[PDB]
């Protein structure tokens, strides 16, 4: 593929480091005004990690409508994504008030509530089923309904219930737990293992909202992700691996999101992901299974 040949190129003149610079250089500049309104700093994790004001998801609410979450609508993979900062304890009715409005099947979160020893995302939903949350602010309650634990990551199924008209909806959340802070995962297989695992489920499906995909700052693990799936969807419209260049990919999603990918090792990783993923998309069904072998998902 000219994808294999050009992370060839990249790898053996060690210019990665460049490259990415490069994407960071042409970047879209977007205003962020509302993140920036006074009224609105405690409800930002990061003070330069913003939405753009043109793709940012505003809140049904008259009081005050800000969330940090941007809509990434991919218009030629025919897919879109909320990208989305980890919560905060004053941010949790927010951020499911923003899942049942945009009614979103799936959250998927790659990072941990504590990591390097500091907090990076508030505990937003139940972890015991008999133990639900009540946002009062939203007017949501939110119930675990079971679990599925996996060695690096777990999936849950919960309710989410609007406590004006008592509508329920299930909520699937995917929470990877071994991709590091401005890290890549451990390997090209446990992540398309997850990936797959967030696919087989429907909840990136049109007919649905967009997934919700969060780490803590939603943009550098978050943006790998979503970067890979594009990049996968791309490549199975017509079959033509050579038909996906990753850089323009990228270039595009950060018209909806400031930052996303933050490591050049992360840039890599995104490469690699995309070109083991392409052996699926291509045919080669029984690669799914090899993935979840390699990924010790059990173990
Ligand atoms: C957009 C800009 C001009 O580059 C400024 C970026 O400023 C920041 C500030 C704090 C961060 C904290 C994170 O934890 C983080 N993550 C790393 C990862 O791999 N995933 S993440 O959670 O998004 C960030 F990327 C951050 C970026
Ligand atoms: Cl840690
Ligand atoms: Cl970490
Ligand atoms: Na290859």
């Amino acid at each position: 593929m000219e994808m294999e040949k050009e992370f060839e190129q990249i790898d053996k003149s060690g210019s990665w480091a460049a490259i990415y610079q490069d994407i960071r250089h042409e970047a879209s500049d977007f205003p962020c005004r509302v993140a920036k309104l006074p009224k609105n700093k405690n409800r930002n994790r990061y003070r330069d990690v913003s939405p753009f004001d043109h793709s940012r998801i505003k809140l049904h609410q008259e009081d005050n409508d800000y969330i940090n979450a941007s809509l990434i609508k991919m218009e030629e993979a025919q897919r879109s994504y909320i990208l989305t900062q980890g919560p905060l304890p004053n941010t949790c009715g927010h951020f499911w008030e923003m899942v049942w409005e945009q009614k979103s099947r799936g959250v998927v979160m790659l990072n941990r509530v504590m990591e390097k020893g500091s907090l990076k995302c508030a505990q937003y939903w139940p972890q015991k089923e008999e133990k639900e949350m009540i946002f009062e602010d939203t007017n949501l309650k939110l119930t675990l309904i079971s679990e599925d634990i996996k060695s690096y990551y777990t999936v849950r199924q919960l309710e989410l219930e609007n406590l004006t008209t008592q509508e329920t909806r299930e909520i699937l959340h995917f929470h990877y737990t071994t991709w590091p802070d401005f890290g890549v995962p451990e390997s090209p297989a446990s992540f398309l293992n997850f990936l797959f695992k967030v696919r087989e489920s429907g909840s990136l499906s049109p007919e649905h909202g967009p997934v919700v995909v969060h780490c803590s700052a939603g943009i550098g693990r978050s943006g790998t992700f979503c970067l890979a799936d594009t990049c996968l969807l791309l490549m199975d419209k017509r079959k033509d691996p050579s038909s996906v260049d990753i850089k323009k990919v990228l270039l595009e999603m950060r018209k909806f999101r400031m930052g996303l990918i933050q490591t050049a090792d992360q840039l890599r990783f995104s490469y690699l992901a995309v070109i083991e993923g392409a052996k699926f998309i291509m045919g080669d069904s029984s690669v799914q299974d090899q993935w979840k072998e390699l990924s010790h998902e059990d173990l």
